């Protein structure tokens, strides 16, 4: 319609696939499929793989009763292999007893028919099994930290401001948790449809963008929020962006991509957003937020993405070196 | 005549082994070894352990009861030490109830011999190591992403074609699946036989190629099918190729490496190809894929792996960039 | 022979740590330290943990029942609170029976006497809590990926030798499992004494050194043995080397580190080895190690650390940069 975002604002992406090949691989990958699940869910699946499984066997050992003909009425002619059977829904509780380890020890395993002491073993191994299974993805659900990426915050839209005489496009990511984000890194790519010289086309071009970091690294120390920029020198595409070119339906788009292990739980996370062209104000720096008080610092995240005004040339960056090359070799 | 290669298509590295001075690699390691296996063999080692120690302890128990003098049909002051235990089945089914924790109770350990106490405290120990050291080895084998690493969509064959002036290898890399790999990283290797004028023999020189990135770094961010294109500057061992020169026998292999942590289980993975001679079509483009639907973007798929042919002088890149600078002075 | 190396050829770096003061962080950190220990060690502290609560609760049932006064010989008069308590091995029994989860039941907790319901409360939970902590040491435990970094190979005696006219210092590693070491990274430090002008005398300095990859990088994929070399540039801390300066009594040594998450665990390792100046072959090349069998390729592990001979110049690397600009100049 209007324009299609390539990732949105929450960080979720809005790619969609189309004439897949399905080779079963959706199913194959059981395990991961079922952490993709929500918990509700993966309740769901919890207790129906539970639910079958009790109530498989449970017809088993009421079909071994039947069969051995224990849960007819009789008079001390008889031992039954699994006692106090005399109905369905005991074999059903027992079923339970058995899988959850419950062992009441009302409804016993005689030593009479070997078969139950088979189905017996097998039951056991059974549940034994379904529980490690339900433990691992259970504790790789536990394990989860896609919501940590919810506690990372950007700036609601970017600006490009003159810092040092040259010109950079600035950006602000925030962190409001407690916690640490060990091994932090932001990446930063422009997606345009660049076309090439010698005839290719390219729907979505990506290019990467320097974080303009001291020492030229991807690392980043995030505690307070960061006036994260890149500086536009002569190689960045945004050597050419003019102001008057900052409409709607300008094909650019800012893709950011701050990773870093979590410290709680050890997993990695990424945190997405994109500007995109009428979302970048020309000329406006941040407001400073990172307060001092009595014996101790002060972020104010009510400030966290105003930006006020600063006077600044509405040149393309290619009129601005190449401007101030020439008067500097003049004078 | 059979052209060997060091990995498949599918990853796969097909490079065997010989002369291996074995001291029990395969030992005082085994819980790497358990996650090696398949779900089958997982399975099959799985109930061997635990029926191994269920029938072990129930022979103990039988034979202690025995011990006793329990099993003979005596009435009188018998007190079994073990109650209800009649045959080897009743102590079969008690180390059932024991080492399973079901506990049915109808078969009981009593106070008279202290012999089964000591016994029932090692059953319970050993089997709490033994279901420890199995669910570990389940979770471990639940956060296993080889069958993700299946997900991983690599072209059938790469070109070479130009791209912004030089010349560059492209390639298609694509994903499957909604979820995201963190931190993906496009290592790309050369494997050729290249032997230095020294007289060094190296028969598989793993040659390390540059992606051709914005920022120098490989890390890549993969949503879309994306092309991963190697510039053939003057250092690259690309650098003296020509489409003359690349049928089907000649000594080449391009190995690409996506490493990459899946978000989901917060483990790394890699996915691997290899290019050969004959499969590096020469002067082709690949067809654009991400179309626009009514309000976001299509990846058309089944166009991921076709090529449009598009002309390019069939010179080397040594040649290429000699012919560009001699026409470039001789213009100048 | 009072050579002290700073690692192993295995790891195991040989250093020791004196003047520590311990102030129980070792000791608070339980589980590192359980992870740390061998299985012998671990069994021991896995029995002694659960019969010491196994115990310890034994005794409590065993003292309720006697204030309850429920376990004298007299059989009635009244009903008990925990049933068939007769003696202490009875205590400890339903111990087991309750900790254990096992639950024969012939010794119920009853109405009668609450401190039983209280006590039961307190052994299900702190039975529960024990386990779920053995369960994830042993987890950890399990996750060891420091034998499978035993099985990284390095050869004994690496070598320097010319390859591309310059002069480069060289090493063979390999790997014997199936499965992959994903994000291999190999770097190089030399341990080595440094006396700089301004009178600074760092006893053992570690200057780390490039691996001469063809990216610049520092990472590598390793499925066949590889040829590590590092090539010796004017910036290198090896540019004055010399035969003569390649005996015992040196102060070289070549720190080699392989990280690298291994794929099945998705624990990340290392593989330790260092070379001393004796431990290298000058001007020595290592044999081809990958064959080609009929229908794959093949690797001779016999032939790993065999390095034949070859003429070398035997002089400083230095002088080959000095001879090089001499004979351009001529
Ligand atoms: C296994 C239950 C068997 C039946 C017994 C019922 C009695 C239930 C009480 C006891 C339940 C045990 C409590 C355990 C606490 C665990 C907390 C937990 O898992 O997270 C709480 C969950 C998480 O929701 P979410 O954040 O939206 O999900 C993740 C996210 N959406 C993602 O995609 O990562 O938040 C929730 O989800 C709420 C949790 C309450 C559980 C109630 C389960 C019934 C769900 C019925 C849903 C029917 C309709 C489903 C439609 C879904 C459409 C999307
Ligand atoms: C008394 C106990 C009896 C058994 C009780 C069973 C109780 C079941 C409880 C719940 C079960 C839970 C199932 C887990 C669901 C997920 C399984 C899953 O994803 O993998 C499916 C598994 C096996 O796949 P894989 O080997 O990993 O696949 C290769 C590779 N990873 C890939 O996917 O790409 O596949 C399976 O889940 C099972 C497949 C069984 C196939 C058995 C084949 C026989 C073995 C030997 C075969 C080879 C013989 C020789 C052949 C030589 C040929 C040259
Ligand atoms: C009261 C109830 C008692 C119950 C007893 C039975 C308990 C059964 C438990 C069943 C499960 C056992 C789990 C082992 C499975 C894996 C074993 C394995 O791979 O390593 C086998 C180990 C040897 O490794 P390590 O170097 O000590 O530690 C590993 C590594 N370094 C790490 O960090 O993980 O070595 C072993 O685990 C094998 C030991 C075999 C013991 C045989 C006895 C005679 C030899 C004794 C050996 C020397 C003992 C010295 C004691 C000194 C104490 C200070
Ligand atoms: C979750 C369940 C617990 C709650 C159950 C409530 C309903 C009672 C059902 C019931 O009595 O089952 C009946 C059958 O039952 C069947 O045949 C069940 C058929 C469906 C089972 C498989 C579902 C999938 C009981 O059958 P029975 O006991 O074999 O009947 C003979 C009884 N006699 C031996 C005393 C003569
Ligand atoms: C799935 C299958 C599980 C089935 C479990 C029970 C199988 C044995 C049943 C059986 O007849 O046991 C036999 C023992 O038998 C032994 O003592 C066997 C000794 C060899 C065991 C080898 C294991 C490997 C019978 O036991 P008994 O001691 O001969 O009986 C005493 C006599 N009385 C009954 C009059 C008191
Ligand atoms: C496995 C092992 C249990 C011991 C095996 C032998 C069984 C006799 C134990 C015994 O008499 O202990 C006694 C002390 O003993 C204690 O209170 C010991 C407490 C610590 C025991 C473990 C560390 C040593 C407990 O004596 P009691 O049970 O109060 O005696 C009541 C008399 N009646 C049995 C005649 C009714
Ligand atoms: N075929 C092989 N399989 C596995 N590991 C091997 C093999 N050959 C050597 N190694 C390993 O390489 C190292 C030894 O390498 P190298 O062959 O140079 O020494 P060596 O065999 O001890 O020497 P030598 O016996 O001639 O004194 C050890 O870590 C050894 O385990
Ligand atoms: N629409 C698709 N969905 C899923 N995977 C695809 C799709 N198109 C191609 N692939 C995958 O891309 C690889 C080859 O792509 P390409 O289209 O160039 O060749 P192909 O003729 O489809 O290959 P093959 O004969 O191996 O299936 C294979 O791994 C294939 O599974
Ligand atoms: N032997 C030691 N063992 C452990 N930590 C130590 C040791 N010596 C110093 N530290 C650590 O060094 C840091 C600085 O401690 P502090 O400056 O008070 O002592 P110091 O450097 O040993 O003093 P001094 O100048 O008297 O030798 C602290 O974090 C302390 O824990
Ligand atoms: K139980």
């Amino acid at each position: 319609e209007r324009r299609a975002r390539f990732v949105s604002k929450k960080g979720n992406c809005n790619v969609a696939h189309k004439n897949i090949r399905e080779q079963g691989r959706f199913l194959q990958d059981v395990f991961t499929t079922l952490v993709d699940l929500k918990w509700p869910h993966t309740l769901l699946i919890f207790t129906m793989s539970f639910l079958c499984s009790w109530l498989l066997f449970a017809m088993v050992w009421w079909l071994i009763a039947f069969a051995h003909g224990d849960l007819a009425p009789g008079e001390g002619t008889n031992v039954p292999c699994v006692t106090s059977i005399h109905s369905f829904s005991s074999a059903f509780l027992f079923s339970i007893e058995v899988q959850v380890t419950i062992g009441f020890g009302g409804r016993m395993v005689t030593e009479e028919c070997p078969l139950a002491i088979l189905i017996l073993i097998v039951q056991n191994i059974v549940g034994l099994m379904i529980n490690a299974i339900m433990l691992g993805c259970i504790f790789m659900k536990t394990a989860q930290a896609h919501r940590r990426a919810e506690t990372l915050i950007f700036s609601k839209h970017a600006v490009i401001t003159l810092r040092h005489g040259r010109l950079c496009f600035m950006l602000r990511v925030g962190d409001l948790r407690k916690s640490m984000i060990i091994s932090a890194t932001i990446h930063m790519q422009v997606v345009r449809k660049t076309t090439s010289p010698e005839g290719e086309v390219v729907p979505l071009h990506q290019v990467d963008i320097p974080m303009e970091n001291g020492v030229g690294g991807n690392s980043i120390f995030l505690v307070a929020p960061l006036i994260i920029y890149h500086v536009i020198d002569s190689n960045s595409p945004l050597y050419d962006l003019a102001p008057s070119d900052l409409h709607h339906h300008q094909d650019l788009e800012i893709i950011v991509i701050l990773e870093g292990v979590v410290e709680t739980t050890g997993i990695t996370t990424q945190a997405r957003t994109s500007y995109l062209a009428d979302e970048i104000l020309w000329g406006q720096r941040f407001v400073p937020i990172v307060a001092e008080e009595d014996g101790r610092y002060s972020v104010d995240y009510s400030k966290f993405g105003n930006t006020v005004k600063v006077p600044t040339p509405l040149c393309t960056a290619r009129q601005l070196d190449e401007d101030r090359s020439l008067l500097d070799a003049l004078t």
